[PDB]
């Protein structure tokens, strides 16, 4: 079940218990990180907002740029394993469609925010380069998905395109989608699938 | 306005300042050397209102243009797509400065505004009642919005497709079969 492979990720170090000591300092971390900015943001201001000493963080991650990469990193694989999640709880093409949507709406009104918001333009290239391999991963499903789709005939136009054309459309959500007052991101999901897929 | 005239020749000179510099640290001088500026506008406000409005002014005789040549549903929702996304591709001074309006600059952009968003509700309320959108009408307008926008990520970088081609893979997702 989803449940278990999400797990799965939890028993393979990948995802972080927020309650442990790594969950404490990556969860204050991304809200220092976030409004505070990474540049201004010290090992020491981190150590002291969580109640710990400055020497404690070495245990963890020996490094500052190596605490914005987990929390970014931390953050996508989340995400990511959320939306394999509501995969498995999907029964259709339709539904499996409707799931990625709505993952991703999720993500864009809030999810993780402080965590999710975070200084690319701050983090080395190494760090990068592992951050972008998780980014092509999360297209990658959308892409299989949005494939499923098209070679079942809900789909007429490219596939990349299709996917280029959502992923603008979702996110300029954040622009409107709580002036409607009575919308739910649910219904809105909903729409979302109306537009891009047939019948 | 003609934009080899004198006039149109201000309004990119005064857009360009607007945009990098701003509305208030843009002087006197440098809007009068790039003086027939004074000749054409009353004040620093009525420049940057000629600026927002001329644009959209420009942008909603366009796509009127387009809508009269289309002949079925189908060509008048492409026409509008093939429309703004040229704007796109080619209004950013507004929602960059809207505060340095007077009252009346901005109700009058707003009107206009809401023109160019009713010739888009039209055309796509004509669309649903002929069954080729199955969405809510509103909703389907600001999909298309972030959609079309969003084509200034990654446009640029396909190199083969044309902003043609474009408008009708846009045209494949949002209407039906």
């Amino acid at each position: 079940g989803p449940l278990g492979s999400m797990r799965t990720m939890v028993d393979s170090g990948q995802l972080t218990d927020p309650e442990s000591a790594r969950g404490k300092l990556l969860q204050t971390a991304a809200h220092l990180f976030r409004n505070k900015g990474f540049e201004r943001t010290t090992v020491r201001d981190l150590a002291s907002a969580v109640g710990i000493q400055s020497g404690s963080i070495f245990h963890h991650f020996k490094s500052k740029d190596e605490i914005l990469r987990a929390v970014m990193e931390e953050t996508i694989h989340y995400n990511t394993a959320m939306m394999r999640a509501s995969l498995e709880e999907a029964s259709t093409v339709r539904e499996r469609v409707l799931a990625l949507i709505r993952c991703e709406l999720q993500s864009i009104m809030g999810g993780s925010g402080e965590a999710m918001a975070v200084e690319w333009r701050s983090l080395s290239a190494e760090g990068q380069a592992h951050v972008l391999a998780l980014r092509d991963v999360y297209e990658q499903i959308w892409l299989q998905v949005l494939g499923e789709a098209k070679a079942a005939g809900y789909i007429r136009g490219d596939v990349f395109i299709t996917r280029r054309f959502l992923t603008g459309a979702l996110s300029w959500t954040t622009t409107w989608f709580r002036a409607q007052g009575s919308l739910t991101l649910e219904e809105l999901a909903e729409e979302a699938l109306l537009m891009v897929l047939k019948s």
